[PDB]
C-alpha cells in the first residue's frame, strides 16, 4: 500500500504544516501537524477543556463507531519549546490520503497548553519519530507509521514541504518526479527516539564549504534552523545590521535586507537553502526589525534541521530494519 497527502503552510511565514486526516467512522477529518520530532497523535476532542478550544476542529469518539477506549491509558507530552498537552487514549481507524490504519492509538486531549490554544489551524500533532518516544502510560503505543510500515510497498515516508506554497507527504514510496539529481543516504542513530544524523558541514552565501560534523535532528515540528552558535555568528556577519537580541531571544536583521543562503553538507552532497527562506518577518507587528530563521542550538542540548532546511529539500525518512535518511535537491 501507499499514501500521499499535500501538507499546507498554517500561515504567509510557513510557521508550520497542516496535514489533512481522517479519524473515525464515519471520518471525521483533522487538520494535524505532521511532527517527525515527536511519536504522539494527539488531537483536540470532545473531551478538551472547553476554554481550551478556541476554532479547532475536535474528535468526537463517540460519534464514531470504530473508536474504542483504550481501558486505564492516558498521557501526558511537553515539547521543547514548552508547550504540553495531556488526556485519555482511544484506539481507531486513521487514514492518511489513502493508506488506512485500524486500531491505531488516537490520543484525545483533555488538556492543552495556552500556545495550543491559541492556534486555530492546528488540530493536533501526528508523531513520526520513533515509537520509542510514545508518551502513553501504562501501554505504550506505536505511530502512525510504525502500525503501517509492514503494509507499505516500501517502508519509507518522504516529506517534500513547500516554501510558501503547499507540499507532500508520501507514505510507501519514493516519488521520483519530486526532486532533481540523487537522493544521498547518511546514517541515522535512534537512541534517543529521534531522527538523529550528522551533517558534514555548512557554507554561508557564495563562500567556501567548511567541512565539520554538525549531529542534529530532522524535525518537521519545528520552525527553524537551530545550529551551533559559531556557524549562527558566521552566517549572521554576512548581514548588514543583524544582531543578536536577549530581549527578542534571537538573532534579528533590518527587513531592508537581502539575506545570503545557507548551504548544509549531507554526505559529499550539498543542500542550498535560499536566503528568502531564512525570513521570518517583523519581530512584531508593524516593526523594521525582522526575526532570523537559522538560531542558536546553545541552550537547547541539540542541533535541529527544522522546516527551513527541510523545505530546501526532498527527505526520505527511511524506517527499513537500519532507518537512514536521504536527502535530495529539488
Ligand atoms: C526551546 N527549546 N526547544 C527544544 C527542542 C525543540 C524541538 C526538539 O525536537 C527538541 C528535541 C530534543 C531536545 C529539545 C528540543
Ligand atoms: N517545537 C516543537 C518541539 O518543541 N518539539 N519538542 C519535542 C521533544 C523534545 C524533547 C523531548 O524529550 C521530547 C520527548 C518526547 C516527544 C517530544 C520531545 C513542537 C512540535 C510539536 C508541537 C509543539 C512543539
Amino acid at each position: 500500500s501507499t499514501g500521499s497527502a499535500t501538507t499546507t503552510p498554517i500561515d504567509s511565514l510557513d510557521d508550520a504544516y497542516i496535514t489533512p486526516v481522517q479519524i473515525g467512522t464515519p471520518a471525521q477529518t483533522l487538520n494535524l501537524d505532521f511532527d517527525t520530532g515527536s511519536s504522539d497523535l494527539w488531537v483536540f476532542s470532545s473531551e478538551t477543556t472547553a476554554s481550551e478550544v478556541d476554532g479547532q476542529t475536535i474528535y468526537t469518539p463517540s460519534k464514531s463507531t470504530t473508536a474504542k477506549l483504550l481501558s486505564g491509558a492516558t498521557w501526558s507530552i511537553s515539547y521543547g519549546d514548552g508547550s504540553s498537552s495531556s488526556g485519555d487514549v482511544y484506539t481507531d481507524t486513521v487514514s492518511v490520503g489513502g493508506l488506512t490504519v485500524t486500531g491505531q492509538a488516537v490520543e484525545s486531549a483533555k488538556k492543552v497548553s495556552s500556545s495550543f490554544t491559541e492556534d486555530s489551524t492546528i488540530d493536533g500533532l501526528l508523531g513520526l519519530a520513533f515509537s520509542t518516544l510514545n508518551t502513553v502510560s501504562p501501554t505504550q503505543q506505536k505511530t502512525f507509521f510504525d502500525n503501517a510500515k509492514a503494509s507499505l510497498d516500501s517502508p519509507v515516508f518522504t516529506a517534500d514541504l513547500g516554501y510558501h506554497a503547499p507540499g507532500t507527504y508520501n507514505f510507501g514510496f519514493i516519488d521520483t518526479t519530486a526532486y532533481t539529481g540523487s537522493i544521498t543516504y547518511t546514517a541515522v542513530s535512534t537512541k534517543q527516539g529521534f531522527w538523529e544524523w550528522t551533517s558534514t558541514g555548512y557554507a554561508v552565501g557564495s563562500g567556501t564549504f567548511k567541512s565539520t560534523s554538525i549531529d542534529g535532528i530532522a524535525d518537521t515540528g519545528t520552525t527553524l534552523l537551530y545550529l551551533p552558535a559559531t556557524v549562527v555568528s558566521a552566517y549572521w556577519a554576512q548581514v548588514s545590521g543583524a544582531k543578536s537580541s536577549s530581549s527578542v531571544g534571537g538573532y534579528v536583521f533590518p527587513c531592508s535586507a537581502t539575506l545570503p543562503s545557507f548551504t548544509f553538507g549531507v554526505g559529499s552532497a550539498r543542500i542550498v537553502i535560499p536566503g528568502d527562506y531564512i525570513d521570518f518577518g517583523p519581530i512584531s507587528t508593524g516593526s523594521s526589525s525582522c526575526f532570523g530563521g537559522i538560531q542558536s542550538s546553545a541552550g537547547i542540548g541539540i542541533n535541529i534541521f527544522g522546516d527551513v532546511a527541510l523545505k530546501a529539500a526532498f527527505v526520505v525518512f527511511n524506517g527499513a530494519t537500519t532507518p537512514t535518511l536521504g536527502f535530495a535537491s529539488k
